[PDB]
């Protein structure tokens, strides 16, 4: 009507896929278009992506895609979205930088309009304008966003914590306060860490903890962290340098992040601090610092190979100290444990866990979330970037801060928020969903495919194959059983004796034979094996 | 030897399968014979079990199987062991009780000798004797074990914590102290919680926390915990009763635990405290207490059905309070989160986490483990019941308590410890391993089979089948492609059609050579199909050719 | 030690003012009590089997709380005697009680 619409195509009720939109009449601003990693249950899948059908049926209106920060769950689905619409993209220097590299691997670099913005840029459209304010997060150069529309102003926090002693440029509190004063129709705030009451430890503190390790450790330092945390990488290098240590880098994403961190200016280091892979074994233990990936136990990554049997250039020598400057993402806890066990078994010493202060969340806890709420004055409030419980708890925070429960909307992907100064409500849905990605396939693999993968994976299969030349109705080869994932000579006989009685009979079509095979083999296997393999007959006419 | 041997057939380098043995000459005492639950990566599997080949090749010598406590990871593999050897079993009243029920489901109840022992029993053999001492753990009626042998005494802690204000019978500290004085050659101590420096909170404290919830909650209480924790179940019932609430039970294991807890005497409750499933919806919110399973998010369990769509008799009404009187076992964290999200979405209120004091470990932390070490005087020390790191840290605890690092043996399943007053060492291996169980099939499965399921589950498969020859070596049928899990047939019938042609044109050029043989054809099919699919699809299906000679 | 908190603060202020660096407090692990806490006290109680129990070496509240520890460990409240200086405990296998006083007090020493 005469209101503004706000909605998510992904990012609500989940961590990942974060793609949000604000739409006013014929103009529509997109915020983020990330990717999501498949939960274990989606057997073959590589990535998950939002259903863009609405954005497609409305491409003409899309005025731009803006990028809060450069994390995969914000930036990662952009190649896939750009295959289905061609729209202009705006972001900070680091996000655009990372997306550039990404669009090469996909080819779509040539034909997309990449825009780099900064604190002070405003991009105006007919009846809609977009401004920015700096925040703090687990990656450099992160912005929140203000979308001005007639009915009022919408604010997107991006992903944020508060850090009063940051490694990077301090979050713009002055500007956030202004934004609230100027008036704010609705706030989309990061809900991820809303269950934690504590105030997020400062990166300054982990830096201190890093330097402390570098002074105490007598041998090699193997330091595993997240490639995307440029500032943390900076602290590690400094520690290494300031302790007369050289740095070897392991992992395409690590090299890739350091390279882009170096250009662009987040990483500065002297001359011969960096070292080549062969050079390691030469120098003394206490001058080597290996900086790799695999802090989540992912078994293809650097650290896991180093521990788990062997990697090429690096082996664990007793006295080595490995540092997990991370925290296990849910479900990776077993992976990480395995790695740690191996490292210990291989004689290393491990520094992991919370009692050592070598990690912090990139997402603010309750006090930080409430600081946002009291810097902006949202008439209305929509929790984003979290599972249901994170959204719920976030809302308790907002009601506790005075905003009425009837002005708080905990939503799902696809629901739409009708926003106007004197009224707001969930006014209906939009086409939404999840779209799967295995190999070069993009939405190419349905559920009916995944049910097969599941069935296979629990039970196995047994293939019954026969050649029959059905003129004098005779079985001229077989039946042969070939099985996988199931464990059959007795069965090969059962299905033979019986298949012969079925040919003598002879009024035999094709589908009835497949059925006669299945319908008499299955129960015999179940009898013997209490299992239920996928049994599938193949007939050859010869 | 003139030494005693000590070893594990499972339970080291892992949590689960706990089966340990002490052997002196021709006599050999077993302690525990548990089962283990499959890590996600073992696709089809139901349970894992130790390789008993050594126990089999030596059945005559086995003098008995003794049972510390009655947890599945200690008692659960016994039906499977008893299929391959018939030996006498000894245990406390609760363990034997639970194993009895178990042996019915398996049939082997008729033909096995179940023995019930208590604190004060000694079972003697030619040159070997077995005694007991009470400990505290997350299940009632738990014992530690002392195996006396000529070369010296071996002590097995079972699973233990320390609780000075327990719900059950207090751990026998006096007797532990005596055992150490009397002399101890080697200690096998529970390593599971060795990474935690803190002192384990007492069950008394959770009971208090339970009663507190029962006073504050205005509506229904849905209380999810571990069926095997009879004493915790007792505290829940008391709270319910003492607050004029009735108790509805949900879960076969929950009913089963309460029943055996009731008989045997761990659970006592008045008249009409227990309620039938239909009776719930009748009475007022604040008089209903539902006591179920599914605190780990297991999707077939009671609580999960209640939240996740629907269960039969029970739905979530706003105002309901669900209590997770548990802590998420590693890897179940995602399951539990889902459940909690649903519960919240369904208008419930949830009490989960550590800041509310509604759970404790059944396994002692560092101070407790050190108390053991200073009650027993082990010449030598062998950490048991934990992953490698837990064993390692446990050893640091032992060295810190003065026992020399060269007397501490962190071992793997199968390694054997030669023990004698003046010398000890890992003196060689024994046949050991893991035996998977799917269906009614023990070791019906191999690691090759799991590789197949793994390959199958991610990639799919494509079967290429051909009939060949009149002895003329011509292709008389095919090649036909039939695929599953690889691509949506109902739509890729375009892709696999091109492939059906590729493999035909090429397979014809291969038949006009006779510089070829059976294995070379399968390879020629695979080696030329695979890359084409990868080209088109970037997936890598398991491609397997079947040839028929006609 | 209670009541010395102001003394210690003054010293620390001066030290800081004089350009020193001070390591004080509980977050650095540079001190422990010489006296066990509740779990330790309960370990005692379960190593000895006291028919009867008398809390010593503490202010009233410390005696009281100590007794809650003993009752929690199963020893009956009527077998626990929180006493004052001078009271006397009549102890015999089948009976015990505070059976009267003795001359007691504090003698000050000045000079
Ligand atoms: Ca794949
Ligand atoms: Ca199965
Ligand atoms: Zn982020
Ligand atoms: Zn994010
Ligand atoms: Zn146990
Ligand atoms: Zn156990």
């Amino acid at each position: 009507n005469d209101q503004t619409a706000v909605f998510a195509l992904g990012g609500l009720g989940e961590i990942g896929k974060n793609t949000y939109a604000v739409q006013f009449q014929d103009e529509i601003v997109l915020i983020d278009a990330g990717i999501k990693f498949p939960e274990d249950e989606l057997l073959g899948i590589d990535y998950v992506i939002p259903d863009y059908t609405y954005l497609v049926k409305n491409e003409d209106k899309i005025k731009g895609l803006f990028i809060t920060h450069g994390h995969e769950d914000h930036i990662g689905g952009i190649p896939y979205l750009l295959r289905q619409v061609n729209i202009p993209v705006y972001g900070g220097k680091l996000a655009i930088g990372l997306l550039r590299n990404k669009l090469e691997e996909h080819g779509l670099l040539r034909q997309t309009k990449l825009n780099i913005i900064g604190e002070d840029d405003i991009v105006k459209f007919r009846k809609t304008a977009v401004s920015f304010f700096r925040t703090t997060h687990s990656i450099p150069d992160s912005y929140g966003i203000v979308v001005k529309t007639p009915p009022g102003n919408i604010v997107h926090t991006g992903d944020f914590k508060f850090d009063f002693t940051p490694v990077g440029e301090p979050a713009n509190l002055t500007k956030m306060a202004e934004i609230g004063k100027e008036g704010v129709l609705c706030l989309l705030s990061d809900s991820t860490n809303s269950e934690n009451p504590e105030f997020t430890m400062s990166e300054r503190r982990v830096g201190e903890s890093i330097h402390d390790i570098f002074r105490k450790v007598d041998g090699r330092i193997i330091f595993a962290t997240f490639a995307s945390n440029i500032h943390r990488l900076q602290q590690v290098i400094e520690a290494a340098v300031q302790n007369g240590r050289k740095v070897a880098v392991f992992g395409r994403s690590m090299e890739s992040a350091i390279e882009i961190g170096q250009t662009l200016g987040y990483i500065n280091c002297p001359k011969n601090t960096f070292i080549e892979h062969n050079e390691i074994n030469r120098m003394p233990a206490n001058k080597v610092t290996i900086l790799c990936t695999g802090s989540q136990g992912e078994p293809m990554a650097a650290l896991s190979r180093i521990a788990n049997g062997t990697h090429r250039q690096i082996s664990i020598n007793p006295g080595d100290t490995v540092v997990f400057s991370s925290s296990p993402i849910p479900g990776n806890t077993i992976s990480v444990s395995r790695t740690i066990n191996q490292l210990y078994r291989a004689g290393a010493e491990v520094i992991h866990g919370p009692l050592n202060d070598i990690h912090t969340s990139g997402h603010g806890g309750q006090e930080e979330q409430k600081l946002m709420l009291r810097l902006i004055k949202p008439k209305f409030f929509m929790p984003i970037h979290g599972e249901y419980r994170m959204q719920k708890m976030h809302v308790k925070l907002a009601t506790d801060c005075g905003i009425p429960e009837e002005n708080c909307f905990i939503m799902d992907n696809g629901e739409v928020l009708a926003l106007k100064g004197d009224e707001a409500s969930v006014a209906g849905k939009i086409p939404s969903g999840s779209v799967y990605i295995d190999g070069s396939g993009i939405g190419d693999i349905g559920n009916i495919v995944l049910r097969d993968r599941r069935i296979l994976s629990e039970e196995g299969l047994v293939i019954v194959v026969v050649s029959i030349d059905m003129d004098d109705f005779k079985i001229s080869a077989g039946p042969d059983l070939i099985s996988r994932g199931f464990v059959i000579n007795d069965a090969q006989e059962l299905i033979s004796n019986h298949l012969q009685k079925v040919m003598e009979r002879k009024t035999t079509q094709w589908s009835e034979i497949k059925n006669e095979i299945t319908d008499t083999l299955a129960p015999f296997l179940y009898e013997k094996t209490k299992r239920r393999p996928m049994i599938l007959p193949i007939i050859m006419e010869v």
